[PDB]
RNA sequence: GGCCGCAGGAAGAGGAACGGAGCGAGUCCCCGCGGGCGCGAUUCCCUGAGCUGUGGGACGUGCACCCAGGACUCGCUCACACAUG
């Protein structure tokens, strides 16, 4: 099996009743887990689900999806991530960070659910900040997480208050604004740090020290991914058309920019392929569009899930699944229901 | 209750300004206090999923805050007052 956007993609079961039970809610996201064993979702309503791969895939008719867990927080989930290392032959390595508002960020066992740690990020005055980002560290020995000009790195090993602070912006210089992603290169030994201050950020791992500062971009920076080469990377932002194609070599301007409706002020998710070829992005408008990288990224498909905006989009690592998240805030007057959908992308 | 031992007294009950106040300084106590306020221009940007329009931010700029008390100690001032049947 091998990925291939020559034909639209086979629907696939998704979940819509569960998330039906509040009024005006929402997906916010969706993410594999970096095995594949399960998918993770945010929701509007506070809760994280994991959904198992559906069994009828291996086993046609599928029924709707069910989540094996249901972990609640207790104010707005900024960020959530899967852990860097996790394979699920590993109870130890299975687990899921996530942040909320006025709340550390907790960790939560992904086979039982059960909160399991906590990394707690205090200002000058002693009073619990929320990280608006988190990303584990390649190693899967540090947690990296976005506040207010500055990134704090916990150690996985040491839960708790004890953390190395960066600040991105000394007495009015460097990266300004909440820092709202965090990515790392995966051949060289840096990362990525976007922020709703309109700029990208590009800093050392060992000493946290700033490689380069980037414009680009006309709204708030939402999301990072970088290329499996290394060199390439991608970001995309909130109120902003475009999604911009950058290179670590011929640095400091973006070498393309690929168009898409972004109408909210939203994280629209977009993700790459395992092997790097294709790029695929949501939108506001509902359309999934797809890119092939390998000159400029050409259009290869572009189809529409739903009548609603595609928030989150995420591509399983070894097998042709993509997953879709749906739905937005709806706007009121004076006096269509959101769903996880997977989609079978695999050739004839 | 009685007896013995030890200890404190060997007591006639005084005194209608005694010995005060208000400031200032030094030293302690108290003591989570770069943040708070305003205006200007591209409606200065922003209904952010980021607190937020009963407000949040950027850049200019200016502005006002960081005490007041108490205790001890060493000055200056005002009294040294039993309150008029």
């Amino acid at each position: 099996w091998n990925y291939s956007f020559s034909q639209l993609p086979r629907f696939l079961s998704g979940s819509w009743s569960e998330f039906s039970t509040q009024p005006e809610n929402f997906l916010k996201g969706c993410k594999w887990a970096p095995d594949g064993s399960c998918i993770l979702t945010n929701s509007a309503d506070n809760i994280l689900r994991i959904y198992n791969l559906p069994p009828e895939l291996y086993h046609v008719e599928y029924a709707e999806m069910v989540p094996v867990l249901r972990m609640v927080e207790g104010d707005t989930i900024y960020d959530y991530c899967w852990y860097s290392l996790m394979s699920s032959a590993q109870p130890d390595t299975s687990y899921v960070a996530s942040s909320s508002r006025e709340n550390p960020i907790h960790i939560w066992d992904a086979f039982t659910g059960e909160l399991r740690a906590s990394f707690r990020a205090y200002n000058h005055l002693d009073e619990l900040t929320a990280a608006h980002s988190l990303c584990f560290s390649p190693d899967g020995s540090q947690l990296f997480c976005g506040f207010n000009r500055t990134v704090r790195v916990f150690s996985t090993a040491r839960p708790g208050r004890d953390c190395e602070v960066r600040a991105t912006f000394a007495k009015k210089q460097g990266q300004s604004g909440i820092i709202s992603c965090i990515a790392f290169s995966p051949a060289q030994p840096l990362y990525a740090c976007g922020s709703y201050g309109r700029s990208l950020g590009l800093y050392a791992w060992d000493d946290g020290s700033p490689l380069a500062l980037l414009g680009g971009h006309q709204g708030g920076i939402t999301h990072l991914c970088f290329h499996p080469d290394g060199n390439r990377f991608f970001s995309g932002a909130r109120k902003d058309a475009e999604l911009l194609c950058w290179d670590l070599r011929q640095s400091g301007y973006p070498l393309w920019s690929l168009g898409r409706e972004v109408t909210t002020n939203q994280r629209i998710y977009f993700d790459l392929d395992p092997t790097g070829q294709f790029l695929v992005s949501g939108s506001t408008s509902g359309a999934v569009s797809v890119w092939d990288t390998d000159g400029k990224p050409e259009p290869v498909l572009s189809f529409l899930p739903q009548k609603d905006c595609t928030n989150g989009v995420s591509l399983h690592p070894s097998l042709p699944l993509l997953a879709t998240a749906s739905g937005q805030r709806v706007f009121p007057e004076p006096t269509l229901e959101c769903r996880l959908q997977l989609w079978w992308c695999g050739g004839a």
